[PDB]
RNA sequence: UUCAUUGGUUUUCAGAUCAAGAGGUAAUGAUUAAUAGAAGCAGUUUGGGGGCAUUAGUAUUACGACGCGAGAGGUGAAAUUCU
């Protein structure tokens, strides 16, 4: 009846992913990001291109006869931003609102202990 | 010094100094413990203090495999760069 997979959306600066895959994470459903739909090389983080991400997997699942999903946030923090981008909020909406009842609401942001040294070095990115 | 003068014999004197008594009545003799300091201590401890051993944590790169698709990275915008 009900049957769940996951969405792993992944939102960053300059761009989104939705990758909707199996309960493990192996075998994917409907790869596909939002830097695949608009053709500009900086339109790529909008959230008019995370739903036109997600205007595509919420069906494509749906022709797997996916009915539910658990979502998984990412944003991209290594060292870096550790905070979901422009586009998160984009397609969770754009997701949930295209008849897929789902619960589970996380956030698989990475989150080291002190780990090595980002770049731009020590007074760096001057603007 | 007196033995007129002068010494062998030795005492007073012992100008003396050094032993010397148990002639040792002796208040017999050692200041306080700095809100100085060092030191000690069932002490009770406390601290990312120091050294070496022991290990842990996610993360990062890399590499493997499995799946999925072609775009991924980056910028104010690109491109070099990866596929």
């Amino acid at each position: 009846e009900i049957v769940f997979g996951v969405a792993h959306i992944y939102a960053s600066f300059n761009d989104t992913f939705v990758h909707v895959t199996d309960l493990s994470g192996r075998e994917t459903i409907a790869r596909v990001t939002g830097g695949m739909k608009v053709k500009a090389d900086r339109d790529e983080a909008s959230p008019y291109a995370a739903m036109l991400a997600a205007q595509d997997v919420a069906e494509k699942c749906k022709t797997l006869g996916i009915t539910a999903l658990h979502i998984k946030l990412r944003a991209t923090g290594g060292n870096k931003t550790k905070t979901p981008g422009p586009g998160a909020q984009s397609a969770l909406r754009a997701l949930a609102r295209s008849s897929m009842k789902i619960g589970r609401i996380e956030d698989v942001t990475p989150i080291p202990s002190d780990s090595t040294r980002r770049k731009g070095g020590r007074r760096g990115r001057r603007l």
